[PDB]
């Protein structure tokens, strides 16, 4: 019963990468003067190393998974998109009727604390707000909690390059929009580690959900986009709406493609040119095998090898979506 | 955006009880001796007093809710259907494909010495088992984190209430979470359809909520089981539901005093036709629903039945019996 | 147990409507001298009087509802969409798997061969194909086709009557029933299969309102029994993309509201937009276009029929007399 | 598009059978002097041939499927089991909210009728109840509800030969079940969008048939018929999102009398998967070994022991006086 959500970052400052590829990690040393150094976490009023980082067993963050969170990432050194990430947060916390003990900018200062703490120029920053366990010592009840760890990749960087191989789960369905809502990104995987069973169970990395109705949701932490005949699609229902989806769109459409927001079949899938996923852990990553069949040529798609080129260049070119982070 | 899942025992060691009735805690004076008086916990291999007990951020049990666990209560320093309780723990972690870092034997020790060490004779004792936050420290072995505490008993109905009853609404903007997504069979933290149908109650004036399946039929509420009584047979949920242990006592002692049981498909109808409705859970018992979507279940008063189940439910942890181990202090 | 899915128009060929208002009947006399004026269909072959329209009760279309359609109508003489209708069905048959056995022209020549026959100049006009009975009488050589056309002309049926088009109806969110999913049998293919639709409008009357708008199993809104749900708010017309039949009237309305300068948006609609909407109305081909002014027992808007549905109804009506590529004159 | 629902019976009176094995055909010769020989049907008061059946098309059994039914057969000139039909028909037509305009009593009269006028000793009689085309020729007191019948040879989803040799069968992923709170599946009735796509589906695949599953992924039934399982001495088959079939109810009930334990309850794919013994039930052909399922064998791949002796039970009861054999009056 061993399980793989994420293949590489978990405990590892720089991951191999392939060399001359679009995907790099900054050559820097990393001062390791403060214990904050490496992984830097936010809880309760501190700041405090990662390996340090622990929540009270009572918050029902935990025993009702009453939380919601986004992650943001620094590449380069610079935020990517940090704004939209935390506009995102608050949205589907005010859906979840969690109320927010912070503003919009405490959390953007609390998000850049904890990377410039970590040193870190590569970093997953996860913020994430529970219901909380009661009152606090010291009136809001719920918890922000914060952490900037090393990268992250659901698929590895050499992945990221080569591709992936994937199955439509038929043993398991995405959590419908009426039970709780993909919209909002929440903590409750019980579908999602099963598809990803499934998937390893049938000799594939990784699995496409289903829901109730037969259409094509996202997968275990990113979501699902295909290019056909001059046009990307994507589900709009039983999906979070990625912001990495978001900039592929937008790549998309620079690129004179048409976008398309909304159901998606398996039958679409299977005649699909291409496919690939979106996530902020590893970016944009080629899908080619589906349910063992080839998708399009059975290589990366053309049109995924130059999103995802753009998307990584995307991450030194000075723009209103990069911020760079005071170390 | 308040919200209501539990009414009594948060940070109360004895809370009211109505006199004369069949809800009666211990009389005694909490030995204090010990920093774990009041509420201990096991976590990563100490026991801690409980508002110390913390665990890993990077639990995947917090970030992916990828955890399975139990309660089981004590009352009167009686454990009720211990063994039960670790065995149903244990058939959810194998079916949820966590790997058990401990044994049924270490499990219920864990469990009778955090109860010990806490003093309480009425007691909320969970134990939960999770994915972990990858190779423990020093440690290739088990990452499964095992996590078990006991705090003062908790009550989702205040002991008043499960004397006088609750009312309810049948939710109509939120389903249960499918078998086919994550089962209800499995007793998890994913709450998110849970906490929607309490604010849904909340919202129309009501206690809790019972929720459907997708479907049409009725499952079960905010941390409780739903039953129903109608001409001599007590139905209940099979399907897209916890089985409560909580339950499993009610249907015993249904059936040792002379009534029918079905467990099966449940039908809003059926519920309306009702002669009596009740809730079952460990944290608190048996608890009377006296009004469904703003109508009296039958006369509208605790029925006949749910009150003699309710009460031998409670008269059932002073009675010596299998399903009763007395906890050393 | 009584059922109301139609409010108007059988055996009635002029229903009365609002003086003054933009739906009034053409005003003539019917020559009945042939047996087919009043109602005309066409089965296996031969054009028959509406009133004597029976089919084979082994036709796969009844036993297994192996079978898919269109309703066009006529008004004042002119067809509205044949064209559309006509491809459309066509895609509906071939995504259910059922073999056309005619050709687009052929179908619509025995569309216009039912109105002309039957001389209604305000019709309902159903054209269906079934998986059949087998092999048809005088066989045709295992290779044929075992499929049925089944054409008729009658007239013209209202699911709400000409004074509610103007007036408005009241509608429930459906609670004890929910639309037939995409993978069960696809909303998209004009079908038989009502056996939900019934349910919410029995659902409907029980709770005393018109009708029922159903919800489909994530929670949103989908059609209802026989006409698809528009709703209007700050300047955009939204209406479900999943679990419903694509209309041709919701199509029509759709034209209409961006040639007003209005947004649309075909995308999953909740209840909670609804509830917040400044208008709904409803749009079927079986009475044009319905302003909705309560919905669960409460005033939709301020209540009365909205602004914008006002100019869609009126400009909709205004296109069965407007010489386009919309209309096509029967030849009687 | 060629589709596939009934394997034999549809315009023959006699289908070969195995030879020696429990299904044997009447031996006889049938008059063909009255037109009604060899297929009667009621339509609107009238005894009337078979392919002259026909209804209103404005009948919204039609353009509304609203309508339901009940198939009941008769084997060796006996009824089986009408009374059990009559009284499921009727049920479901009351759930439906269909108001019935005959009583038991006449229903079952006409469709003794149909078949004797039928002269067939092996029939399919159906009769279904429709929501009706309006008024009926001749007060708004009167019911508009039409009641059909029809008696027609004998029809096998799966043929004799397959109803001894066993038939290979997938779990459908390309379409669910009706659900319940849509159009139960409880309520025999004629809306077959899905278990049409199903039967395409399995075709696609290679397989006889398909079984379908509801929105949270249990079994439930296939196209016509119920399916049921045996593991370790108990037989198992779906509660919900499925007809109750009365050839599933005698199932249970021989299997009863053999000792085996039965669960009428939640059945999943994993269940199926490791079953010992898969067979389909219906009044159209009887019990059917499923000897293969997903391309996988079904236990040891051949028809099991507990399903032929059922199998077998089951046709020998249609000769055993006894309250379920009725014989009819030619
Ligand atoms: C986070 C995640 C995604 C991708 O969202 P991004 O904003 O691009 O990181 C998609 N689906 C799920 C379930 C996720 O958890
Ligand atoms: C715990 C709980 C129950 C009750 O189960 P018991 O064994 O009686 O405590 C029922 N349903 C849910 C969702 C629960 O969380
Ligand atoms: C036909 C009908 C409609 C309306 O479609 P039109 O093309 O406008 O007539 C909408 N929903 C259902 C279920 C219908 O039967
Ligand atoms: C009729 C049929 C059955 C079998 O029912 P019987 O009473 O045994 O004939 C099972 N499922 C479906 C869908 C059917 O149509």
């Amino acid at each position: 019963n061993q399980l793989t959500i994420l293949e590489a970052g978990l405990d590892e400052i720089i991951c191999e990468t392939v060399p001359g590829e679009a995907i790099q990690y900054s050559r820097y040393s990393l001062d390791r003067t403060s214990p904050l150094a490496g992984g830097c976490a936010w809880i309760e009023g501190a700041f405090v190393p990662a390996a340090a980082a622990r929540i009270s067993i009572f918050d029902a963050g935990f025993g009702h998974s009453d939380v919601t969170y986004t992650v943001a990432h620094v590449w380069h050194g610079n935020f990517f998109r940090l704004e939209d990430h935390v506009e995102r947060f608050l949205a589907g916390a005010e859906k979840m009727r969690i109320p927010m003990p912070a503003t919009k900018a405490e959390i953007m200062d609390l998000m850049r604390g904890c990377v410039s703490k970590s040193g870190l120029r590569e970093a997953y920053v996860n913020v994430c707000v529970t219901r909380g366990y009661g009152r606090k010592p010291g009136a809001l009840e719920s918890q922000l909690y914060v952490y900037a760890i090393p990268y992250l990749w659901v698929f590895s960087p050499i992945r990221q390059i080569e591709g992936i191989d994937a199955v439509i789960a038929q043993s398991v369905r995405r959590s419908p929009a009426n039970v709780m809502d993909p919209w909002i990104k929440n903590y409750q995987w019980g579908d999602l580690v099963r598809a990803t069973f499934e998937a390893q169970e049938r000799g594939a990395r990784t699995a496409f959900l289903l829901d109730s109705d037969g259409f094509v949701t996202e997968g275990p932490g990113f979501n699902v986009l295909m290019v056909k005949d001059g046009t990307v699609f994507t589900a709009a229902r039983n999906v979070l709406p990625g912001i990495t989806r978001r900039t592929a769109l937008e790549i998309a459409r620079d690129f004179g493609l048409q976008t398309v927001i909304g159901d998606v079949t398996p039958e679409m899938l299977r005649g699909a040119d291409e496919i690939f996923a979106a996530t902020t852990a590893g970016g944009v990553t080629p899908v080619v095998a589906l349910d063992g069949a080839p998708v399009g040529a059975g290589v990366p798609g053309d049109w995924t090898r130059k999103i995802r080129t753009r998307y990584w260049q995307m991450m030194d070119e000075p723009s209103d979506l990069i911020e760079p982070v005071s170390y």
